[PDB]
Formats: structure tokens, sequence, C-alpha cells
């Protein structure tokens, strides 16, 4: 099919478009078809094209006329993307420099039809990845769209993990900047770095380096943090080679899990890193990734991608990311929970299937290779002790 046509008429749902990339991991690795990955590139580049009279409509909305007085610049250019809006440079009145995220007009409102069209543009594509049926898709995609809308939740989740990550030698979180946000806009101190989905071309032990610490972060929200971005967006995580520092950016659709998810999925991981199947199958069916009745190849995914995190956690030698069969067994997760149940399960335990694989997948996109049982067994004496 043309890349340019389905670029045009993505761009006109761009923020489910870019939703769906990220909960899909739709990024140029060994698993994905290279074209898609292209077109979603172009998609999120051609937040350049998108038009000015949108932004400066909810800027007027959001902090009226006169905002335009709080700056000595604003660059009507964006320099990112981030799903349902993009991300401008500023310098107030003063010079302190800052990120503006600022959201199209009326995405709440268009939520459900714009998962519509763009259901209608991946199907005519023909390049989804295999088991994904746009039918299983809608719901869960209207529903996180509708949560990616709440910028005063998410200037609250990146004001706790800036708590979290407080004197951190390697992440930070920029701070929020609050007489530039509103329920539309979110504003942050200015970053700087490589987008991480655009760090292929660093060493091979600075890739490894940030993909340790990210998969660490990961372990961490899972099992000492309780709360967890789902889904990351990895073109907003922005690695500094001066300061050898990674800046977070995105905090949308971040939750809290409770003990009896968090309890039971460890549990799950543990089985997986003693290469325990059967155990794993088991409380796999008691946490409802599986009901107990996939078809055997489905099932299989399931096992076979969970096995593989266990794999590399059960492991003193480096861990390869980037092998073509590694990376397809983690995507082929996704589509497990991803079809009609006789039950609908809970929204957050289809966040919580998808998470960990979301790490291990930025992983294989940068071809990153380093030992993971330290860090599991860390994490799991851990969370074990206040057990």
């Amino acid at each position: 099919a043309n890349a340019e046509r389905i670029v045009r008429t993505l761009c006109k749902v761009r923020g489910a478009a870019l939703k769906l990339g990220q909960m899909l991991s739709i990024q140029d690795d060994a698993f994905i078809n290279p074209h898609l990955a292209k077109i979603f590139e172009r998609v999120r580049q051609s937040a350049d094209f998108m038009p000015l009279k949108q932004m400066m409509k909810t800027l007027n909305n959001d902090l009226g006329p006169n905002w335009r007085d709080k700056l000595e610049y604003f660059e009507e250019r964006p320099f990112a993307a981030a799903s349902i809006g993009q991300v401008h440079l500023a310098r107030m009145k003063g010079g302190r420099e800052v990120a503006m995220k600022i959201q199209y007009p009326g995405v709440a409102q268009s939520i459900n039809s714009d998962v519509n069209n763009l259901m209608a543009v991946l199907n005519m594509s023909n390049m989804l990845p295999e088991g994904l049926f746009p039918e299983h898709l809608i719901d869960v995609l209207r529903r996180e769209l509708a949560l990616e809308c709440d910028y005063q939740r998410e200037a609250a989740c990146a004001r706790k993990f800036r708590d979290l990550l407080k004197g951190h030698p390697f992440f930070y979180v920029p701070e929020i900047v609050d007489e530039l946000c509103s329920p539309h806009v979110l504003t942050t101190e200015l970053v700087s770095g490589f987008p991480l989905d655009q760090a292929e071309g660093l060493s091979q032990e600075i890739r490894n380096e940030i993909c340790y610490n990210i998969l660490v972060l990961c372990l961490r929200e899972l099992f000492e943090f309780h709360f967890m971005q789902t889904d990351p967006n990895w073109s907003n995580f922005f690695y500094d080679p001066q300061q050898h520092k990674v800046a977070l950016l995105d905090f949308g659709a971040t939750r809290e899990y409770d003990r009896s998810f968090t309890d039971l999925y460890i549990q799950i991981i543990r089985a997986a890193a003693d290469r325990d199947r059967e155990t794993v199958r088991a409380k796999s069916i008691e946490m409802k990734f599986l009901t107990g009745y996939e078809v055997k190849v489905m099932e299989d995914a399931h096992l076979d991608a969970i096995l593989i995190l266990g794999e590399a956690f059960a492991s003193d030698e480096p861990f390869d990311f980037g092998t073509q069969s590694t990376t397809e067994k983690i995507h082929n997760l996704i589509p497990v929970m991803l079809r009609h149940r006789l039950v609908p399960p809970p929204e957050e335990t289809y966040s919580l299937h998808r998470k960990m694989g979301g790490s291990f997948l930025i992983c294989s996109k940068l071809k990153a290779r380093f030992p993971c049982k330290a860090m599991f067994e860390e994490a799991y004496s851990n969370y074990c002790k206040r057990q």
C-alpha cells in the first residue's frame, strides 16, 4: 500500500494512531513491518505539518488571550510528538527554557470516531502484526486514549516520579512549571538529547547501559514504587550524551497497582525464572492473562514469551534482547488478551500484561545485551522483605 497516503490519513487521527503505536510497540525492530515502522515515524515527525491555529485554540481556551505575554520566545514548530499533543520549546519572560506539551483541540470528543477511522486505515494497510484484529483493539484503545487526555493528572504523576527519582545518577524528571499547566497543556523545564527511539547509532556499551537502566526502572516501577507507566513513549525519553543521563518527559496513563496484583505477578515472573511452565500457566489463569480456554498456539504465545522473560532473569550470562526470535515472542504476547472473551477482564490486567514486554522491546530495538539475573534477584529480595 502507498506510504504517504496512509501517513496523510493517519495524521487526521494522529492521537489515536500514535497511542496505539505505543501500546503495540510499533517501531523499527526485527519484527514490525518496516514499511509500517517508517509510516509511524513519518506520522510522528508530521507534527510539523499540523495547523498553527489548532495549537493557539488550545492555548486560548486554556490560559486565555495572553499566554504569549509569559514568553520571550515560543517555537511554533514542535520538537516532539506525544500522541494527542505535541511539544513546543518556549522561553518564559525571563529566559527560563521550557517544554510545553499542548493537546490538539477536541480530542476527548472525537475518541470513538477517531479510533474507528484508525482501524479502517490499519485494516486496509494489511500491515498489522499477525494475530491483531481491528475489532479487538477498539475498546482498549478508546479507554486508554481517554486516560491520556488527563494532563492535570499527568502533571501529578510527573511530580511523584520526580520525588521518587530525586538524586538519581542516571534518570531525571524535569520540574513542572505550574504557571504554564492546565487541563490541556503540560509544561516542564526543557530537556535535551537523543530521543531513545532514535538512539540506535550510539555505541554498544552506551546502548547497553541505557537499556540496563531502563529495565531496572521497569522492575522498580512494578515491585518497589507500585506506580508504573504501561506503554511509555520512548520518543519522549531523551538521552543527553554530555551528562550521560536520560530525561523522562511523558507520564501519561500511569497506574498504581495493589498488593494483590503485584503479589501474583511477581510469582509469575519467579516461576518463569525457575523454568516452571506449569506454574506460570496456572498463575496466568488465576491472573486472567489467560482464561484457560485459549487455543494451544495462543496459549503457547503467552507461555513462550513469559518464559523468555524468565530466561533473561535466570541467566548470569548477557541476554541478547535483539534476536529476531526474542523480539517476535515478546511482540506475539500482545494479541493474547486482544480477543473476544466471555468475561471482559479488568482494564488494569491488560496494562500489566504488556508492561514488561514493552521494556524488553526498547532493549531489542537498541540491540542491547546485558546480564539480568542480578537486577531481578535484587528486586525480588527487596519485595519479599516488605512481605
